């Protein structure tokens, strides 16, 4: 199979343990709020910036420049979400990363650094698609549940694509024409899983308390 099957197959485990996590079912199933849908944004705005750090040095590098679209940046709409969720831009300096964000930002910094394109695209495919293929249903919940605001939804929904089904069957046929060698396919395969961990993580950071 190609790189996108194989990415879907050797990440399913953990994007069904993700739906189950004990935060996220609370917040989907409408048991918390707005304030903690909030917690969780401003927890994302923090490493969807270092993500775009990674990216911005990855497509300078030359590799897979044609998967790393610009139009997916995420982090100026989630703050633009922030500053109408908060009621200002108050929020820029006071938001501290919880330990799972620490090091989730960590290891992009790490692949940043080292300019690590197939550790990367890893990332990459586990938010971005992610992102495009779910992230209509979330913002839905946020506003059956909690009325959330449309405008106060902007990272979940990508301004600068039109056709969704067809952008997402051209990010797959992408991933399958990358050129990799053996290992840095096992790199790649054991990123993607490690991302999810650190998601993971990041719902548990979130839990505590509740
Ligand atoms: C309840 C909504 C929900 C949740 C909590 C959720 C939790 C997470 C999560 C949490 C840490 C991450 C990193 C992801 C990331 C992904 N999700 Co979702 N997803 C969700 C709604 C979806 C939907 C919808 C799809 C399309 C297929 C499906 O599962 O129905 C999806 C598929 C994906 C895919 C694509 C697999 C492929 O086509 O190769 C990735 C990557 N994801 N997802
Ligand atoms: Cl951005």
């Amino acid at each position: 199979a190609g790189l996108a099957v194989e990415l879907k197959q050797s990440t399913a485990q953990a994007h069904e343990k993700a739906e189950h996590s004990t935060f996220m079912s609370d917040l989907l199933k409408g048991r918390l709020g707005v304030a903690e849908f909030t917690r969780l944004q401003e927890q994302a705005w923090l490493f969807y910036t270092a993500l775009e750090q990674a990216v911005d040095a990855v497509r300078a590098s030359g590799f897979a420049e044609s998967l790393l679209d610009p139009a997916l940046n995420r982090a100026e709409v989630l703050a633009r979400d922030l500053d109408k969720l908060n009621g200002s831009s108050e929020w820029r300096s006071r938001i501290t990363a919880s330990p799972a964000v620490i090091d989730y930002v960590n290891r992009l910094e790490e692949i940043r650094d080292n300019v690590d394109g197939p550790a990367l695209v890893a990332h990459h495919y586990v938010r971005y698609l992610g992102d495009l293929s779910g992230g209509q249903v979330i913002a839905r919940m946020m506003q059956r549940h909690y009325g959330v605001d449309p405008e106060a939804l902007g990272f979940y929904h990508f301004e600068g694509i039109a056709k969704l089904k067809v952008y997402k069957d051209e990010y797959r046929e992408k991933l399958n024409n990358l050129e990799l060698s053996d290992e840095q396919r096992e790199h790649l395969l054991k990123e993607a899983t490690d991302a999810f961990v650190f998601n993971h993580q990041v719902f548990a950071d979130l839990g505590k308390g509740l």
